[PDB]
């Protein structure tokens, strides 16, 4: 499979044509304010530089592989180990979020995925409800350098030829996303790669995270894909709600 | 195991000892208001007379089996399928339901389990977050016999003994239940039973079912549980929230 044409998602994994599927548009007006979701806690994601993880042109996405021992809670008795996280993006002044929010369309979308903890393999949980959460967060343009994202964002360089990859030292992975950990959407949806599996609790931050125009430029412009092509525009098009009703954890 | 006597449960099943176990106190004013809950849909629960059902005294409590075909949805591609019900119930004068409104117990309580339609198993679905969904109702003392439950309790008679059963014709599973389906709390939360393995999403109706003081009368005075000693006062105490939210369908 790949982004841009064939072979259809379907032919590939029949849940990628299921009702429920990820990623969606969030009309803030239209979300539901919902007192129970209190704020997201992490645990063990403050990581030293040894051991080492492994970052991976995978042809879809640049995937960083996380160590064991980051403990996620979307609330009381709502626990998740965090298994890898990846990135989309589009190209040159074209942006490449996978959430738009009113239509909108960010530069660049960061994913954390994370397994229940009820589950000892992602393949029991695929298609299981609450089995994977995704932490999502917007990635728009700023003034200053984002000095977390650069130690990711300088070894990308290393792996521009698709399937290739490198070692890169621990660092601060909450340090990659938003300091806001109680404004945040959240709804059931899919995987928004094959096999688009169902049962998958996403949670998109109200607060963005800032990258230097050169950043970007680094993420958009370094890697490539299947084929002699450029990775770039690694996002599937939004999909409907079809009577989901998105939560936000604030008024 | 026994209801009332010994052994304490976390000695039978340390799952019983749990962080997030049910039933629970529901305080309405502390609960949070999520608009996102739908009215419950409940198909194929208006069953015919034939086939039969099998009811049975299984000495915690009495049971009736549900056949295929009871299907259920909590939400959007969040759907069930019905296995049995059974009741709890208090004795001569002493109220028996399991969860508790403001402290206040009523007479009894019926409790639907089903299955989510991701599990083959309801064993692999025991642990899972989302794998089991009870649907519970208080029964309450009113003036009128209650012609639904009358399927039943009439039929207590025939399986007084610890382990005797009987068929019993087909009913309206529905009629068993309140009127209002959009007007309900929700909470995760355990079995109330033995193992007491957590995931368990509990949905309790806001309104209750009247049964005639004959009716409780039969229904706590009929059966015969552990020993030579009658079946009653067959619910577990409140246990504690732990920083869960109850949330609640209704402003
Ligand atoms: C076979 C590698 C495909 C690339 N996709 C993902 O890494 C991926 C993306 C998402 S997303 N964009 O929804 O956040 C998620 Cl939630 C998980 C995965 S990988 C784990 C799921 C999986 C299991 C088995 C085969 C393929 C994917
Ligand atoms: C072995 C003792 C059986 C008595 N308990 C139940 O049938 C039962 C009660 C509940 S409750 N009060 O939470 O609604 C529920 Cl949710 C399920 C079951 S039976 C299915 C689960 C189970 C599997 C294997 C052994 C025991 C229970
Ligand atoms: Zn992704
Ligand atoms: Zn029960």
């Amino acid at each position: 499979w790949r982004y841009g044409g064939d072979p259809p998602w379907p032919r590939v994994s029949p849940a990628c044509a299921g009702r429920f599927q990820s990623p969606v548009d969030i009309r803030p007006q239209l979300a539901a304010f919902s007192p129970a979701l209190r704020p997201l806690e992490l645990l063990g994601f403050q990581l030293p530089p040894l051991p080492e993880l492994r970052l991976r042109n995978n042809g879809h996405s640049v995937q960083l592989t996380l160590p064991p021992g980051l403990e996620m809670a979307l609330g009381p008795g709502r626990e998740y180990r965090a298994l890898q996280l990846h990135l989309h993006w589009g190209a040159a002044g074209r942006p490449g979020s996978e959430h738009t929010v009113e239509g909108h369309r960010f530069p660049a979308e960061i994913h954390v995925v994370h397994l229940s903890t009820a589950f000892a393999r992602v393949d029991e949980a695929l298609g299981r409800p609450g089995g994977l959460a995704v932490l999502a967060a917007f990635l728009e343009e700023g003034p200053e350098e984002n000095s977390a994202y650069e130690q990711l964002l300088s070894r990308l360089e290393e792996i521009a030829e698709e399937g290739s990859e490198t070692q890169v030292p621990g660092l601060d992975i909450s340090a990659l996303l938003p300091s806001d950990f109680s404004r945040y959407f959240q709804y059931e949806g899919s995987l928004t790669t094959p096999p688009c599996a169902q049962g998958v609790i996403w949670t998109v931050f109200n607060q963005t995270v800032m990258l230097s125009a050169k950043q970007l430029h680094t993420l958009s412009d370094t890697l490539w894909g299947p084929g002699d092509s450029r990775l770039q525009l690694n996002f599937r098009a939004t999909q409907p709600l079809n009577g989901r009703v998105i939560e936000a954890s604030f008024p």
